């Protein structure tokens, strides 16, 4: 952020600051499991309104409802709930993001006002695709959002890898970083620059389709790399010609599997996939379980949703050759009991490793939760509100919403 604006330089007396976030936490049973992605907002927040913001203006996604307004399921109201708390001030939450009332509310608020928009992704134009966007809308879109402030703040590290329209399509004549963007980046830039050998890069979750794109940069820069939760199955498939039931699998990334593997053998990148699973016969907490390898298959209909005990053992062994490791994505669905075993035991070795001084940096929406749900925050070397997007700076890529930012 050398030479980008930075919110520590930003006027921001009688102005209003309309600022992305990444409010994207983690839900169960409609309640928020892990506020840390909303505490890590907060000093940015702060700053704002002690240093006479007129208005904070926050925008943020959560989860993927595509484009469809979805308030049922992907409402950011819970969001609103929380902030007030962790700030200590109301927040007027708005049950849109553009733009007629929307901006009418926002045009010329209360000194110190703090508001919350609804779900940038309820519609299309902000990613914008989903369930196919029109350029002259998306247009609007971004003008509608850029009105709510006179000047911009990105503190959305976590979703920084992502070009959408609340991230590089604001026009205001400044936009700045900022203090979770500094902070977060500044990390990275440190522990990238020169990293601790045999560097471990621990891959798992669900986002397959996504993060499997990743893996081909990553190899220039990692010595071994576990692949595990939903991301294996892809690689088992094509490898193993191992069955897999309806257990996640990426069809694009799948023909990109032999070439990775080609590419690790090459670049000397000790791949270690799971040997084992917990089963289950349906994508429910209360499911039936079952037992797996790779050599027996997972059966017709059952799916893998953690990997088994042989997997564990292989996992514990890379992190014990690791100096320094960065983890995004569970290797199983830790949410559920019944499937939480394999993180959990991932999760000791990751702490183990520290206590002998590992650089160990977890990283993600999802996998940040592991380390609140298992009490590990401060038994690891860096957590980071960062999932795929710190997977993105291990490649060595600019994010861009860093990118869309002024320079100084
Ligand atoms: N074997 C599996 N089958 C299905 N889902 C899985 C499996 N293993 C892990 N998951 C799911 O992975 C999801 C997390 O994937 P995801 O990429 O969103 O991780 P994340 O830590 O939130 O990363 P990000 O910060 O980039 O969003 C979790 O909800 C977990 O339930
Ligand atoms: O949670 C996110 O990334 P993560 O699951 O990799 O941590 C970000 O909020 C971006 O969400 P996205 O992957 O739906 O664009
Ligand atoms: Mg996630």
């Amino acid at each position: 952020l050398s030479n980008k604006l930075t919110l520590d330089k930003l006027d921001v007396k009688g102005k209003r600051v309309v600022m992305r976030v990444d409010f994207n936490v983690p839900m169960k049973n409609n309640q928020i499991t892990n506020n840390q992605r909303i505490k890590a907002a907060v000093p940015s927040i702060k700053f704002c309104l002690d240093n006479g913001a007129k208005s904070v203006v926050l925008m943020s996604h959560l989860g993927r409802p595509d484009g469809v307004p979805m308030p049922d399921k992907y409402s950011l109201e819970p969001v609103a709930v929380e902030l007030k708390s962790l700030l200590g001030k109301d927040v007027l939450f708005l049950k849109d993001c553009v733009g007629p009332e929307v901006e009418k509310a926002c045009a010329n608020p209360a000194a110190g006002s703090v508001i919350l928009l609804e779900n940038l992704r309820f519609h299309v134009e902000e990613e914008g695709k989903g369930k196919k966007a029109e350029p002259a809308k998306i247009e609007a879109f971004r003008a509608s959002l850029s009105k709510l402030g006179d000047v911009y703040v990105n503190d959305a590290f976590g979703t920084a890898h992502r070009a959408h329209s609340s991230m590089v399509g604001v026009n205001l004549p400044q936009k700045a970083g900022g203090f979770l963007m500094k902070k977060e980046l500044n990390y990275f830039a440190k522990a990238l620059e020169s990293p601790e050998r045999p560097f471990l890069a621990i891959l798992g979750g669900a986002k397959v389709a996504d993060k499997i794109q990743l893996i081909n940069n990553m190899l220039d820069k990692v010595n071994e790399m576990i692949i595990g939760g939903g991301m294996a199955f892809t690689f088992l498939k094509v490898l193993n010609n191992m069955e897999i039931g309806t257990s996640l699998f990426d069809e694009e990334g799948a023909k990109i599997v032999k070439d990775l593997m080609s590419k690790a053998e090459k670049n000397g990148v000790k791949i270690t996939l799971p040997v084992d699973f917990v089963t289950a016969d349906k994508f429910d907490e209360n499911a039936k379980t079952g037992q797996a390898t790779v050599a027996s298959g997972i059966p017709a209909g059952w799916m893998g949703l953690d990997c088994g005990p042989e997997s564990s053992k292989k996992y514990a062994e890379a992190v014990t050759r690791a100096k320094q490791i960065v983890w995004n994505g569970p290797v199983g669905v830790f949410e559920w009991e019944a499937f939480a075993r394999g993180t959990k035991a991932l999760m000791d070795e990751v702490v183990k490793a520290t206590s002998r001084g590992c650089i160990t940096i977890i990283g993600g929406g999802d996998t940040a939760t592991c380390c609140a749900k298992w009490n590990t925050e401060d038994k690891v070397s860096h957590v980071s509100t960062g999932g795929g997007a710190s997977l993105e700076l291990l490649e060595g890529k600019v994010l861009p919403g860093v990118d869309a930012l002024s320079n100084i």
